[PDB]
């Protein structure tokens, strides 16, 4: 099953495209060959910098008549420094600019913490701890909400929030809208079992990022634990002939997850999308699962502070 339905009646695509990192010099091209490929499903943001670049590549293929606006999955997300109520209609109808669409089939709040608004997307006091704004996850969920009532966005969800975070949206009272999505962290080292099973259980969908570990984080240490050179994944790649990457993908679809992998370079954009031909066994899974060591790539030791850092509760 190629896509997974959501509470506003859609399917969305459970292999999608992520671009944090992907270059504006180098992306365009990416999103045109994922999309030759059968990625239908692109994960964006804002702050990624390069949705313009992003927006090119798709209004090409649409152009190229090789897929329709309908047939397309397009994810964004609210920065932090967008929070405020007053900021969020902004934040989105700039994305759409930028994308060169009319509509987003999800808009995500990126993450639970609201910054302090201005140009500069992470600001930090002298002392390396962000700038916090004065904002709440229900007002911003509001914000959110109008977005839907007004057209611009088909479906809205939440990013990096805990389940007490999404319980707090879940209970908000005079809710238009839940929550039709969760994306977190999720990875052999990182497996999220009791965050899953929370959302899957409140009927909100799960998108794994980060599925081969971020490699190419900025902020990546030599002594990190590497899931792409992990022994014991290539080990488990090997016996299925396919390549430890494809093993990390398909990991998170065979637990009803969206899984949104990401590349620029063409030949790991082809590969990373030949999952649908073989299936990890029992045993696998139950491996993999077991090689959880907590370790997150996304945790901003900057944020430790804010009101709303996610990652202090359990799950
Ligand atoms: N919601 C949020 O907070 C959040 C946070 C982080 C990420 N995400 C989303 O999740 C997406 C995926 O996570 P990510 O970008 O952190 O990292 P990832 O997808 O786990 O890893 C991407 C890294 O893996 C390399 N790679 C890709 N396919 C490979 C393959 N087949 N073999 C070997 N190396 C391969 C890529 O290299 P090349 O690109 O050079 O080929 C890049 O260096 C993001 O791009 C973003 O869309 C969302
Ligand atoms: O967030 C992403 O999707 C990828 O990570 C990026 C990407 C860009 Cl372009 C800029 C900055 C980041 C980053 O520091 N994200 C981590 C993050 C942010 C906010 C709060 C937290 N937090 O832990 O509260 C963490």
């Amino acid at each position: 099953a190629s896509r997974i339905l959501l509470n506003n009646g859609a399917k969305m695509p459970i292999l999608g495209l992520g671009t944090w990192k992907s270059p504006p010099g180098q992306v365009t091209e990416a999103v045109k060959v994922a999309i030759d490929v059968g990625y239908r499903h692109i994960d964006c943001a804002h702050v990624y910098q390069n949705e313009n670049e992003v927006g090119v590549a798709i209004q090409e293929k649409l152009r190229e008549q090789v897929v329709k606006r309908e047939e397309l999955f397009i994810v964004s997300k609210l920065w932090c420094t967008y929070h405020e109520k007053g900021l969020v209609k902004g934040a989105c109808q700039k994305t759409l600019s930028d994308l060169k669409l009319d509509y987003l089939d999800l808009y995500l709040i990126h993450w639970p913490t609201g910054f302090k608004p201005g140009k500069e997307f992470f600001p930090l006091d002298e002392s390396g701890n962000v700038v916090p704004s004065d904002t709440n996850i229900l007002d911003t969920w509001a914000a959110m909400e109008e977005l839907v009532d007004e057209g611009l966005v088909k479906a809205i969800g939440i990013s990096n929030f805990n389940h007490l975070q999404v319980e707090m949206i879940l209970n908000k009272p005079g809710l238009k809208y839940k929550p039709a999505v969760n994306q977190i962290e999720c990875h052999p080292y990182l497996t999220q079992e009791k965050l899953i099973q929370y959302c899957q259980s409140k009927g909100i969908v799960v998108t794994a990022y980060s599925p081969l570990g971020s490699p190419d984080r900025p902020w990546a240490k030599p002594e990190d634990p590497s899931l792409l050179e992990d022994p014991r994944i290539k080990a488990i790649a090997a016996k299925h002939n396919k390549t430890t990457a494809q093993v990390l993908i398909r990991f998170p679809m065979q637990r009803n997850l969206v899984v949104i992998p990401k590349s620029v370079t063409p030949e790991r954009i082809a590969e990373n999308f030949k999952v649908f031909d073989f299936e990890l066994s029992s045993q696998d899974m139950t491996t993999l699962l077991s090689y959880n060591r907590n370790w997150r790539v996304c945790a901003a030791l900057s944020c430790t502070s804010h009101k709303d850092y996610p990652f202090h509760e359990e799950f």
